[PDB]
């Protein structure tokens, strides 16, 4: 059925916090390193309906995961720099490709 | 002011899945072994913002539920050891839960 999809760009700079925030009546969401939604990049996995959350393999430690997809960011490196994507469910499936550029200062 | 501790002992099989659950908020947090250092953190759960703090002692096959409990799935007996749990609510209360793996 539906698949509503998204780009968005933010800056963070080396030693700071960011957040990742999107505009987006939801059902569960994910979020994975990269542009691709693929299932051995998961960082969280929230389920509204079991109120939980199931890490993913990409946690670096750093991250903050909120109950509306945003995610924090803190101590950024140089290394933070590329690519997240959020997955959320609903029935439909919301992409958002979230971009994060570290930049030194 | 007050602390409360316990401790607690489950038992699993390799390749299947767990549940750590305790008696229970403010917060919580989970960490790899029986010390409470934030090196050691596997995540912290803040009932304030409802948000989740992830911690580096993540492996990855970790699901948290909020009222404390942590399922583990996956295992692979290299996870046999400490767990801890330390609730904020007022008081607090720690909980060092071991785990054991057997092969089956
Ligand atoms: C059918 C298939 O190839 N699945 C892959 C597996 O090979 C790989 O080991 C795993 C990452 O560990 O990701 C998935
Ligand atoms: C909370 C805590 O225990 N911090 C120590 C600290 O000395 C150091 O920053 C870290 C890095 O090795 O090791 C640990």
């Amino acid at each position: 059925a539906l698949l509503t999809s998204k780009e968005m760009r933010f800056s963070a700079a080396e030693g700071a916090k960011v957040l990742l925030s999107v505009p987006d009546n939801l059902l569960s969401f994910s979020w994975y390193k990269g542009k691709d939604v693929n299932e051995n990049f998961t960082i969280a996995h929230y389920k509204k309906s079991s109120d939980s959350l199931q890490l993913g393999k990409k946690v670096s430690g750093r991250e903050e995961i909120y109950k509306d997809g945003s995610m924090m960011l803190r101590a950024i490196t140089l290394e933070d720099t590329g690519f997240y994507t959020l997955q959320t469910f609903k029935g439909q499936q919301e992409v958002t490709h979230v971009h994060l550029q570290v930049y030194k200062i």
